[PDB]
This record gives C-alpha cells, sequence and structure tokens, in this order.
C-alpha cells in the first residue's frame, strides 16, 4: 500500500518536523501538490530534530513525504490520527536498513495551526 | 477519561517534543514515574517547537504530560498509535480557551530511538 | 474534551457496529445531523455484536455516538484513524462503571463502503 | 513494511471482526502463534459482518490477519490505536483490485474483553 501520502484541507497551514535515528544521513523531502516544498537533511542516533517548517497545503491539499539515505529510498510506514474531531497528525516512519525499527527518519505533520 | 498518561516500555529512551499554537504562553511538564523530568515553555501561533528532549521511561514506564497556561491546567486529549507493530507515537493536544482547537500545546512522544 | 463526535465527508455512507463487554445492558444511539438515526441495544460480557447498520453521513457529515447504561450516559473515549489515505475508522469506547476498561460498549464506524 | 501482524498481551481474550466491501468473496484467516484460529468468508458490498469471534492470544501473543480472494492474497494495510492508555484496536484494511479503497475486507481486533 502507498504510504507517506496525505490529503489535508485545501489552503491550510501545517507543521512538518523530522527526527533522525540512524547511522545514515537522512534526507526528507516534503512535496505539496507533487512539487518539493521543503527538504531536511541530518544525521543523529539520538532523535535530533533535523528540520521543522510551516507549509501551506495549497489548492489540492496533497502532501507527500519521501525519505532517502545517500540516494537510496527508505521504506515508509504512515497513518493519520484525529483527536477530538479537531487535531490532526500525519505520521511517517522510515527504514533505511535491516532492523525494521522504522525510526531512521520520523516525520510528524500536524494541523491546524494558530 | 484520563488523558495524557502513557505506559511506555520500561527503561527505554523516548523523544518528547512540544509545539505551541496560542496567544497564551504554554508550559508543558513531562512526568516520568510521577516526577517532573522536563519542562518546556513558549508562545507562538505558528507551531514553534518550544522544546524537544530525550528522556528515559524508567522502571515503571509511566509517562504523563501536563499543560498549563496562565497558571491554569489545560484540558487534554490523547491517544497512542503503533505502526508496523514497532514504531510508537503518543499524541497529546490541549485546550487553554474556548475555541476547542486543542492545538494550543501539542505534544508528541516517540519511541524507540536510535 | 468532547468525544464520540466525527465529521465524515458529506453525503457518504458508513458502517456502524457496536460490541458489548459489561454486566449491564448497553444502549447505543447513533446520531446524524443531531438526530438519532439508529439505536442498538444488548448485553454481553463476550464482545457480542449488539447492532450493525449502514447509514448516510448526510449534508453536514456530523455523526455522534452516545452510550447509556443503567439510566446514565457512559463516559466516552474516541479517535479517528486513516490508513493509506483511504480507509477511515472512527472508534469509540465507553465506561459504565468504575474499572475503567472502557470496553463496556465499543463502537466502530468505518467508511467508505462498497 | 510488514502489515497485519500484531503482538497482543499473552493469554488474553480478544475480539476479531471482519467486514466485506467488494464484488469478490473475501476469505479472512486469523492466525494465533502461526496457526489458523478463525476463518470467515463472504461477499458483500454493504459492509456485512462476514464473521466475528472471540479468540485467545495464547502464550505467544502473536496475531496475524491474512486476506485472500479465491487463494489470491490481498494487499494489506494496518495500524494499532490505544485509547485512554487501556483500550486497544488493531485495524486492517485490504485491497483485492485496482481502486485502492482498501475496504474490500476490513478487520478489527479489540481488547480487552469482558
Ligand atoms: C544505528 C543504526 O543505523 C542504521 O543501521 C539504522 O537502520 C538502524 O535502525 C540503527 O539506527
Ligand atoms: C490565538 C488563539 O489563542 C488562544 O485563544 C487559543 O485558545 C486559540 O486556539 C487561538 O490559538
Ligand atoms: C462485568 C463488568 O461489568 C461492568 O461492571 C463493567 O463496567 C466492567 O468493565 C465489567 O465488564
Ligand atoms: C465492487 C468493487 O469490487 C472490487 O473491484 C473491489 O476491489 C472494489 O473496491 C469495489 O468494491
Ligand atoms: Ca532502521
Ligand atoms: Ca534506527
Ligand atoms: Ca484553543
Ligand atoms: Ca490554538
Ligand atoms: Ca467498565
Ligand atoms: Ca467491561
Ligand atoms: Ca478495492
Ligand atoms: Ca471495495
Amino acid at each position: 500500500a502507498t504510504q507517506g501520502v496525505f490529503t489535508l484541507p485545501a489552503n491550510t497551514r501545517f507543521g512538518v518536523t523530522a527526527f533522525a535515528n540512524s547511522s545514515g544521513t537522512q534526507t526528507v523531502n516534503v512535496l505539496v501538490n507533487n512539487e518539493t516544498a521543503a527538504t531536511f537533511s541530518g544525521q543523529s542516533t539520538n532523535n535530533a530534530v533535523i528540520g521543522t517548517q510551516v507549509l501551506n497545503s495549497g489548492s489540492s491539499g496533497k502532501v507527500q513525504v519521501q525519505v532517502s539515505v545517500n540516494g537510496r529510498p527508505s521504506d515508509l510506514v504512515s497513518a493519520q490520527v484525529i483527536l477530538t474531531n479537531e487535531l490532526n497528525f500525519a505520521l511517517v516512519g522510515s527504514e533505511d536498513g535491516t532492523d525494521n525499527d522504522y525510526n531512521d527518519a520520523v516525520v510528524v505533520i500536524n494541523w491546524p495551526l494558530g
């Protein structure tokens, strides 16, 4: 199944934050309406924040997260959760190796803001 | 129901990260086994990452998030989600006012790390 | 925070299914647009299905689950989860007593159908 | 990532319930410790409950959901959610065709019971 793709309400600000947990340098690309809107890159085995940004979901509301390590695409796992019918989280884990911890880059998208 | 309380794996590192979306200054406390282990604070209406920290869940694994604004506890909402039977997120929203957006402080706990 | 209230896409059919795990008879009301659209009742300590139906979210998309036992509303917990950006679950637990298992009536809403 | 595999607490009763939404007859097998413990089959485009049963997670706690149509495995998507640190749902969708509604068989596992 496709992972790392989310439909947000149109024309809405959202937060995106990425964390790293791997020996490999993580590259996280965030695409809005199929065009790169943010790219984060860093290396940590201690959950360091490697980027945070506020983006607009645009007319389509389509947001996609991709993760790679030195050009090799990581396998993704994702879901969306909504609390009290108001607070949205789109969550992504990724695996760059063999241990299947899926934390090598972790990406959290949240909306609405403000 | 009780909200903002999670049973983590014992003795395990976790990340805790807080975001602010309110006119009021947020104060987020993270309790491990009922003692304060981290405190974050800030004021943003654009999802500022007012704190992020790596903590250990301790012998009991009990982790609790509390949020206050203007010296008054915020109402909390929370859930935990597990992806691919391994990757965990404990999610908290909080409301300091009347609009019930529940994003005034948002807290994400993630494990495993490394 | 309010629980058991979900905004579905408008005019979209959904499944609703209730399970019982309690000494007491559970009465589950499912509201669409703030009117009762279905009512299920039964008693089980073995997770019996006490009702299942297809309903339409209608023009507002507003769906609410209420649970009563022994003449009083049960305390509710809920969340929505979306898998592969396609499959939606709105999930409700409820507590009629003191043990806080929150399974006394469990309600699962899923969409889309067909 | 692997989907449809969950680790439950050992020696614990859980509910498993399957719904169908497809022109094809769905076959759902629920494995506990790698042995089939329940099987449901049926065709519906109206979210019929093609089966619901109480199982025991046994010594291993390992529960796997498999979905097929006439022996051809469907593609799975899954996650687990925990409400109020107590109430657990393991969720599975499946896709037997090309439209990616992922509702062709939907399986919900819930615990605790009673
Ligand atoms: C230090 C290790 O680095 C890579 O091998 C990751 O895939 C592992 O999960 C671990 O983080
Ligand atoms: C700017 C406003 O500040 C407080 O009133 C919050 O409770 C509102 O949600 C909004 O963020
Ligand atoms: C058999 C018992 O019945 C009621 O007391 C429920 O609140 C309990 O959770 C348990 O199901
Ligand atoms: C009626 C159709 O039957 C199969 O083609 C399913 O894959 C479709 O999702 C739809 O349910
Ligand atoms: Ca890894
Ligand atoms: Ca890792
Ligand atoms: Ca607010
Ligand atoms: Ca706010
Ligand atoms: Ca109870
Ligand atoms: Ca009960
Ligand atoms: Ca399908
Ligand atoms: Ca279908």
